[PDB]
């Protein structure tokens, strides 16, 4: 039984002392703390080295990732990559940190497009007519210029014509995750969160993909060269087995929508995963999956029965780079190792 | 200038004058008033002379309120052609099946996921659903996947998930289906990632009895983007967020915005989500033309949209007919 | 066990069959079916007749409002009267429905103006800067003119200055409830809801009620004629009492802050409420009294162990006028005869 | 014009930096950053030369900040002077000094009611509250009334909240309470509703064993207002909605609008409630002037408040000493 009890600025500002006080201060500050040891558990979990028993088991995959004692699912909506989260999401995959990534259309794209352009700051209260008079886009208190799809598709048109060629001529299957493997490798970038995804062989997820700016491109594209086919159903059986074979698993979900229910969705096929930490603004009132308490994924199998899961209720924009920072960021070394 | 003036029971009860009443009373209740209004607006252009009709309407909706009894709502206005686009997540489509098969229960928030999971059952809010519902539609479904896969090598059919959806609902057979009617009143019905549901688990096992099936999702995108551009006029009804409300927003960005639009959502903005932005940043896209007049009702479908449609579709029902 | 099955359209416009639906359609629509249910039974038991045990222990107050079997408290946040709420609150004050009124500042300064100026619809995206320029205020997507405050000051000072002499020579020691029951009586207006409130004893109370334009006024007004006392300690005893010698209790409570903790807060000295309904917006994450759920309350002892509290989470503007048509509506009768 | 741009965690972790590089992360991350500089600006004009400051600083937060750690946070800043006036509820003042008779504990938000009331234990979100507590709270406090009683009859006392609170304050004379620093600085402590919560409950029952006890809010009304009136500049920061935010705001319309604004609170306006108010709508009443940038950070202030400290109030202790 812990008292509670916030961090005494009689101290002074000790940031590493500041922020493990957020466990013993209550309400989401409590949340946030628990979500750290989670996050670590996994990490410690992920370290281990993998047994005879344990790493014929997690072998059983075609995937060229090193088998870990852990498999760590991360997942964000596609706003956060909008937002300065990219970077931390893109540190994370860069160093082999998580090994599954689900992001909606959004999440995709502007990983891409800000390679070619950066998006800006600016309010919620902006007017659409006006914004768009001057050929801007409002994603939240963040600004997008049209020229910034316009360089998008410069860039993109030509993939497009090689991927339908090679579907044709060499018989590839695409899938959303093998366009994101490509478009990540085309990108070539090192600030972008998908080049090192498929430098590092981590899978990238996204059943509606064409639900976004990319959509719009393949959409346009279609006419002049026609033929393009995206399956959603071998990349199910991809991310479902990520899950079945692995020795543990983890979940990070920044969000819902599709992301937090595909994620889950999939652990539920090893009937459970063993460690989840949630990041998202959404309730449960109006029985949406989205605001869905983690034990609510208990009663379907998606996490074990004695997990321990945390929610966070707040702005991942807020949240996650200070998770990060007590969590991942303090292994540096070991994932380097 | 109007006046807020709330009902006064005085005069009784009169249901249909008591619903008038919200748009003066303010807050969401006012929302809601101008939410009818800007529903009417759509189906009275609709319903305009000289099968395309003289507004298209995209109607959308997250899994969940399938699950809860706004699946008869829906149900409603599609068996009456009513709505000609649909756009619905994987658990909107499997669940309106599965009821055909088996119901969905009441229950609580509070019901502990151990328990519950300890005697087969799944929660989805405060409504409960049984594993044996999912073995039943196993059962039904799984057959089905054989003739699509068959039907796709041998007869060159390029499976998209509309094209399952309508398959699905004509196989369904039950007039209580909503993508029952849907496929009778050729209705196309959306869900770019089908597979993220029961739908998608059946979709997955079976695979490995009988490999093969293929969902392209980019016919299907052709398919709505098309639906919005070449319409006379569009109304856009969202009830949640996620892809529905961004697929079909995005698709009416292809005709350079949607005349007209109305959100019910629980959503809010501060997070920078989709799901919870503005009608007004849908304008800044294109998503809504600058001169549309869009509403967006904070609050529970579950209870709004029945509301809604009392006092829109079903006043029409004749028209309809 | 009941079946998820909404209201089928297809047997037309059954707004009586409509509503019913609403229990078995799920969500927050069955919460409302619920809350229905419940406000019914708070009604029945109310409308029950007054045994001789039962009569004498109600009768154990100074108060002289007949004695019911159930006493409810109804509870609102001040926004609810600037809305058209206040008209569906007026009605149930003015047929004697409800036995305790508890609401902030401006749920009682707002009702009084309104019978003195209108105020008007406009839009929450209103900017404040124009808005103040002519003068204007704003209530979320509501309008209130600086004129409106300018009538109220005429109407009002007298009576502030009828009120201090009343103090220093007729010895009258002013209290929040009593000074609203005053100014009930001199508004005398039958669109007022504390006017019908005084004329049917039904105490209202709302012990922070300097924080408002009645507070602005009361302040002013100390300036050019000193003395005014208000005393809350006394409205506690009074609003206490009213809880521990019911035969039962029902809390009706839209919104949360002050209103909600109040009322709960008094019905814990009689061990909890028999019933209870909230309609408010807040969520619990916050870890705010405005956002706990009912069975928070039972732990403190506010609502009774066996007792079956609802919330629904939704604008009061949109349910509450719904509740009150399939509850004390129906029972129109009754409460005449 | 800013580019979105997150923390570089290649850089190492440099918590000063990674704060920091909120202010460009956008949505929330971003109005924290806001905050920041806002709360620096109210501190940078408060220690501007020319006992009055150059700022007066109000301080709000709603009663369950109390409960939880920020109790420690704000009991800093009232202990070394950095904030002019507090306004908090009827249990942000009796908790704190109840927490120097015995202490809160973690709990979660799932627990039942019905076992927590057979064990004699109090809820409050995800925090747990023994009922000794309180019985500890009526030892200290009964005697202390008696003597408030007294001293209003024999000494002509006029009660009020405030001055009941700066004399509990030194009652508790404990370094770990709010209230205690708050009286020893001579910063003002306003609860209009002071009789709402076990304080309450205590003054209620002592009435009856020894009656008398007057609590005026009228005294303590322009006790308030004449703190904004007479300011040379004027802060608010307001944790959390309700009575505390209103209130001060309020106050602030006395002298045509606070200087610096700065919420935290997760109240949103779709309700139309003043809690879920932006701070644009205060700009309509004239509570914050026309001219000031006011922030509002939609967030869980056991959260950002410490934060918001360590980057603001906390950086400049040497001056406020
Ligand atoms: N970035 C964009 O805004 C954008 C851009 C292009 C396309 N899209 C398309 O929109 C579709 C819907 O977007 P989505 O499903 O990824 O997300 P979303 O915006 O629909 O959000 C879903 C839920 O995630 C939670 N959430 C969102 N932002 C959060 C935050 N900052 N912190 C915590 N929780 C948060 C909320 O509860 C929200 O209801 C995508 O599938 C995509 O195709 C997104
Ligand atoms: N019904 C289910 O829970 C269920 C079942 C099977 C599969 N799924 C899968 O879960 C995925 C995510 O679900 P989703 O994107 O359809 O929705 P969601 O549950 O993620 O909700 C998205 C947003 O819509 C709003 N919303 C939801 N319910 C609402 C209501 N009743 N009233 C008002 N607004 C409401 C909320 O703001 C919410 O954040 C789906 O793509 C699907 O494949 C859902
Ligand atoms: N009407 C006004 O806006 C106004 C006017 C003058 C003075 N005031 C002053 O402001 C102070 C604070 O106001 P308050 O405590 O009465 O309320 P509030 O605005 O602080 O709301 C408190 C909580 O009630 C809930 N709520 C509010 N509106 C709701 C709705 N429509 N439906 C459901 N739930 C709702 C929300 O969860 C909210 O957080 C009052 O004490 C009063 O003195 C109010
Ligand atoms: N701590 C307690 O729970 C408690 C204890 C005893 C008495 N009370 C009584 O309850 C009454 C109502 O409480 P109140 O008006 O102080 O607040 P509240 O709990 O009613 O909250 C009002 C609003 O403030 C916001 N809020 C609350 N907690 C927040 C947080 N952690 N972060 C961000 N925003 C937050 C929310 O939008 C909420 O709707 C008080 O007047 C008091 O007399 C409170
Ligand atoms: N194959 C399992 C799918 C489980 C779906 C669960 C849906 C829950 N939905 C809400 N809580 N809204
Ligand atoms: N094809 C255009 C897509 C535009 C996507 C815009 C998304 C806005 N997202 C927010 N969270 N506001
Ligand atoms: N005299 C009993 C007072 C009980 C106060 C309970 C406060 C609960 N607070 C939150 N849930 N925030
Ligand atoms: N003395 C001026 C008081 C102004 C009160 C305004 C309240 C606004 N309330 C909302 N819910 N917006």
């Amino acid at each position: 039984s812990t008292q509670v009890r916030g961090y005494d600025f009689n101290r002074g500002v000790n940031y590493r002392a500041l922020l493990e006080a957020f466990g013993t201060t209550g309400f989401q500050a409590t949340n946030f703390g628990r979500a750290v040891q989670q996050v670590n558990a996994m990490i410690e979990k992920k370290l281990e080295p993998l047994s005879q028993d344990e790493d014929q088991h997690a072998d059983l995959t075609q995937s060229r990732r090193p088998l870990t004692s852990c498999t760590i699912f991360l997942g964000y909506t596609s706003n956060l990559i909008s937002s300065g989260i990219r970077e931390t999401i893109r540190y994370l995959v860069q160093h082999n940190m998580v090994d599954v990534l689900v992001t909606t259309a959004g999440g995709v794209e502007e990983d891409l497009i800000k390679c070619l352009a950066p998006t800006y700051l600016g309010e919620f209260s902006l007017r659409g007519k006006e914004l768009r008079e001057n050929g801007i886009n409002r994603i939240g208190n963040l600004l997008v210029p049209n020229e910034n799809y316009c360089k998008f598709e410069d860039w993109l048109m030509p993939i497009l014509d090689q991927m339908v060629m090679e579907q044709n001529t060499e018989g590839v299957k695409w899938t959303p995750s093998k366009m994101i493997a490509r478009l990540g490798k085309e990108i070539n970038n090192p600030e972008s969160v998908y080049y090192w995804a498929q430098k590092n062989h981590i899978p990238v997820f996204s059943p509606a993909l064409t639900d976004g700016s990319l959509g719009d491109m393949i959409f346009f594209h279609s006419y002049k060269n026609p033929g393009l086919v995206l399956d959603i159903v071998e990349d199910l059986r991809l991310i479902n087995t990520q899950a079945i074979f692995a020795k543990c698993t983890g979940m990070i979900i920044l969000g819902g929508g599709v992301v937090k229910h595909h994620i889950a969705n999939a652990n539920l096929m090893r009937n459970g995963a063993d460690y989840a930490v949630y990041i998202n603004t959404a309730q449960e009132f109006d029985g949406s999956d989205s605001g869905a308490r983690p034990d609510e994924a208990v009663s379907w199998g998606k996490i074990r029965v004695d997990a321990q899961p945390v929610k966070v209720y707040a702005d991942a924009s807020l949240v996650f780079p200070l998770l990060v920072a007590e969590t991942f960021a303090q292994k540096m070394d070991a994932f380097m190792h």
